[PDB]
């Protein structure tokens, strides 16, 4: 077993988790805690591969809702959007979504249906569930 649990679904080189929990999010930081506490930190795509894996994926072993919450931060500083991999978003599922100048009111979540993004930062409280990401040294 690379991941901790059956419930962690190995992809590529890393293990993944859709814990629904709910719980007070003040920041994307806290619902990225979610993962963070298995060990893990929120979902980070590079590529469809992963997109459109974490699409099925999260309806296959877990529940699914009609969109995750993707373990991408918006740092308003840089104004830009990282993932919590600590990684460069190199790749992006990015749909047509209406964006005023702040996009900070909304958060960016993975569609379950279409595997597109939505712009923002969960900086709501309004997170019961995310997928967490940790990659597996034991294939790195």
């Amino acid at each position: 077993m690379d991941c901790p649990s059956s419930t962690w679904i190995q992809f590529q080189d890393s293990c993944y988790i859709f814990l629904q929990e709910a719980i007070k999010v003040e920041s994307i930081e806290d619902v990225r805690n979610q993962c963070t506490d298995h060990g893990a930190d929120m979902i980070s795509i590079h590529n469809e591969e992963e997109n459109a894996f974490i699409l099925d994926t999260l309806k296959k072993q877990w529940k699914g809702p009609d969109d995750i919450l993707l373990g991408m931060f918006y740092d308003t500083d840089d104004a830009s959007f990282k993932w919590f991999d600590n990684s460069n978003m190199t790749f992006d599922k990015w749909t047509d979504q209406d964006d005023d100048e702040d996009l900070v009111d909304t958060c960016a979540f993975l569609h379950i249906k279409t595997g597109e993004w939505k712009k923002g930062n969960c900086e709501v409280s309004s997170v019961e569930g995310t997928l967490c990401k940790t990659a597996i040294p034991y294939k790195r």
